[PDB]
């Protein structure tokens, strides 16, 4: 037995959403919405509650609420629903228009989620916007840092190579995410070979053009994101400069 | 006893949420009134008193027409633009389904989902209503799992002077097309594909020249003959030789039996 564990036919599975890390998101109903990610055998089970205890203890308001996980008829995890769904569908999907007011609090929050994450030593591995959700009380919730133990994100000494993952590249990949926001594009909407697109972010000679973001973005959030995309990675700033900077611009 | 003005919908009881795509005439968004909803936009944003009294027209018969297996029209709202609200379908289109979230239905629900949107079209055709634009994409599954077909309204509108679905002599719209498209939707259903998927321009001039056409042999084992042969039916290339809606409901209604 265990408390945590949702018994078989509790859950209601509704419309396929897509596939995030590891499985394949499902809206659901479990005493109300929530969203279901169906993962990817005993031992291996033990390993999954390991995880589970370690998910059940990260907990802030930017960040994804862990419910409950099923076993039978398969592997779930279940968090909160996110009615606003991810920032790269309102972006780069239905092309949503946002204030900038609207961009910057987007930032921010997700910046206090990092902070939080970084805090507690957490490597998320995979920020992007797709995993980015927005709640229907106009708040950021963060997904994927899950299961801890998209080319597009990764800092070039990521995309060279062998667990290259740290603290500053999470703060490559949430520079990406400002790109995101201050232009509402892709980084590198005009290069079709995520081959040739792999290799010169790789080797520091390919990088977003920050001169395609909006005429009203302001200068320090210019200014944050170039750091953050700086190659070397012990010159990116830190979470907590970076939340520090996004609540001061705000004002 | 109601006239036009009381079905608006008073602005601000909708708060518009998520786009969902581009339906006929406009853009559709996921929407909460009382409850969930979809509104499609509509791409007209200054309406002269002739484009309006033709909305006016067209809402007219939106009123008057209602079947279980077709979409309930709820209201219209002014701001910013004029939009349709409809009731939602949590279990968005019949092709997100097959061809997306590639979802296996049981053969059982399958032929129900046939019957169901026979049953649309029937009444439709029975309203003297040519849908024009009948796909999967516009077929909804409703969350208490009755089908409801939309982009039927507006008819006379588009009259005024997405491939796969076309009838040859449609590469010319009538209730004969609608079957035609109809029997793509069958199809969809028997073989779980899109016709021509082997294929990558083509498919307008060898369907249209009746040398091309969708590969029967990939529906399922366990599907039913008198299927099999509504389905040929539904699919000739001379349109004289389709049947009508009622005589391809009843054939699906016996063969449910």
């Amino acid at each position: 037995f265990d408390d945590w564990e949702i018994p078989d036919g509790q859950i209601t599975v509704g419309q396929r959403i897509g596939s995030g890390s590891f499985g394949t998101v499902y809206k659901g109903k479990w005493h109300g919405d929530v969203a279901v990610k169906m993962l990817n055998t005993p031992q291996q089970l033990q390993a999954f509650k390991n995880e589970v205890g370690v998910l059940r203890k990260t907990r802030h308001v930017n960040i994804l609420l862990f419910m409950g996980y099923s076993t039978k008829p398969q592997l779930a995890i279940v968090t909160q629903w996110c009615e606003g769904s991810s920032l790269y569908h309102h972006l780069h999907a239905s092309e949503t228009k946002f204030e900038m007011k609207k961009l910057i609090d987007i930032a921010r929050q997700t910046a206090r989620g990092m902070d939080y994450l970084h805090a507690k030593s957490i490597i998320h591995r995979d920020l992007k916007s797709n995993n980015i959700f927005l709640h229907e009380d106009n708040t950021v919730k963060i997904g994927d840092f899950g299961l801890a133990t998209s080319i597009l994100w990764m800092a070039p000494e990521v995309i060279r190579m062998s667990n290259p993952y740290s603290f500053q590249s999470d703060v490559y990949a949430f520079g990406i995410v400002l790109y995101e926001l201050m232009t509402g594009q892709l980084p590198y909407s005009n290069i079709n070979n995520r081959d040739q697109i792999i290799e010169m972010v790789g080797r520091g000679s390919l990088s977003p053009d920050l001169s395609k973001v909006r005429s009203n973005c302001p200068k320090r959030m210019k200014r944050l994101m170039a750091e953050c995309l700086k190659k070397k990675r012990d010159e990116r700033p830190s979470f907590p400069r970076i939340l520090a900077e996004i609540e001061e611009l705000a004002r």
